[PDB]
């Protein structure tokens, strides 16, 4: 698919069994997902942005699916304002910016 | 161009006479660049992310090239960690998300 940026690039992921929707970010290097609760041993991480740092923990090996496209890599849980699908999951799905 | 994004998508710009490297990215709504001298005149805003907000200086319909394409657009002025290109001149040149 091809999504242009008049709107926010926000799209459907699976992960852990449920549906969220996150956007699609070139910008950030690492995807942050809002507080869940996953089975699993994490680590403590701080990453920041354009405020600040903020707390997260970090889940090693996740799959999540990204409009029908899988990918397995870390994720980061923490009190975002929003679910964020960095480069490090972008990559694995193919995804490019054409201009 | 079609850019992958293994590495961080950084371009050079054009803006005020410098050129600086910015990022191209599509989770931002608007673009921040690092502190500097602009001609013209500004507002005082406010703009956030993770981590909080911060105080940036609005400047309007400013010149910039990205790799050669102009866009005329807001460009927002602050401490930010990164030159950011948000969507707001991502979709003047034309830019896409394909996967
Ligand atoms: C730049 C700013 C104007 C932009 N804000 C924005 O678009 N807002 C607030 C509107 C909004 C509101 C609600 C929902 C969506 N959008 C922003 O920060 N966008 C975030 C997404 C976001 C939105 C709202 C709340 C919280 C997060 C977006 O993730 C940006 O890509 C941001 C850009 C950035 C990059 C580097 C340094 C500062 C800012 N990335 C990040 O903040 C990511 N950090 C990151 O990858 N870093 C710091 C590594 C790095 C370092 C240096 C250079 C590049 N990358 C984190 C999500 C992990």
């Amino acid at each position: 698919p091809q999504i242009t940026l008049w709107q926010r690039p926000l799209v459907t992921i699976k992960i852990g069994g449920q549906l969220k929707e996150a956007l699609l970010d070139t910008g950030a290097d690492d995807t942050v997902l809002e507080e869940m609760s996953l089975p699993g041993r994490w680590k403590p991480k701080m990453i920041g942005g354009i405020g600040g740092f903020i707390k997260v923990r970090q889940y090693d090996q996740i799959l999540i699916e990204i409009c029908g496209h899988k990918a397995i890599g870390t994720v980061l849980v923490g009190p975002t304002p929003a679910n964020i699908i960095g480069r490090n999951l972008l990559t694995q799905i193919g995804c490019t910016l054409n201009f």
